[PDB]
């Protein structure tokens, strides 16, 4: 929500690997500031439904060779890339489904990498604080409605809606 990828080229979204701090950071001027430029922009929010403060989300993620610096755990070898992969997650929903192996034991079993830590999952879902159309999946079905493979972030995951 421009403060992302929609920005003009100068200041560009950037991270400080030490903290929890977030900010552009100038390339001219070298310096540093507390996200958003505001060089042109002030509102543009909202949308037209229930509005759901929060509902916490969980997401399985699949990665694979197209993102930066591939690197699981149980596997540190990902070439399927985004062509054979759904091939996993697509007959993945039919276990899931019938809650025979649920999502709880098949987290701590895969999960994916980071997210796979905490049992498979990451938390509360709050004005998404992530993939602006990745966030918009846990606010868009019902709590427990998980949808299949979705296009975005860096390939093919899932999210659910977990209350």
């Amino acid at each position: 929500m421009a403060d992302e990828e929609k920005l003009p080229p100068g200041w560009e979204k950037r991270m400080s690997r030490s903290s929890g701090r977030v900010y552009y950071f100038n390339h001219i001027t070298n310096a540093s500031q507390w996200e958003r430029p505001s060089g042109n922009s002030s509102s543009g929010g909202k949308n037209g439904q229930g509005e759901p403060a929060r509902v916490r989300c969980s997401h399985l993620l699949v990665k694979h060779s197209q993102s930066r610096r591939p690197s699981s755990w149980r596997q540190e070898k990902i070439t399927r890339t985004k062509e054979e992969a759904l091939e996993l997650i697509n007959g993945y929903i039919q276990k899931i489904k019938s809650g025979e192996e649920d999502f709880e034991s098949l987290a701590s079993q895969f999960s994916d990498c980071s997210s796979a830590k905490a049992r498979g999952d990451l938390g509360a879902f709050s004005r998404g604080q992530m993939q602006k159309p990745f966030e918009d999946a846990s606010f868009a079905l019902r709590t427990g409605e998980m949808s299949g493979p979705v296009f975005t972030d860096s390939g093919i995951h899932i999210i659910l809606r977990t209350e």
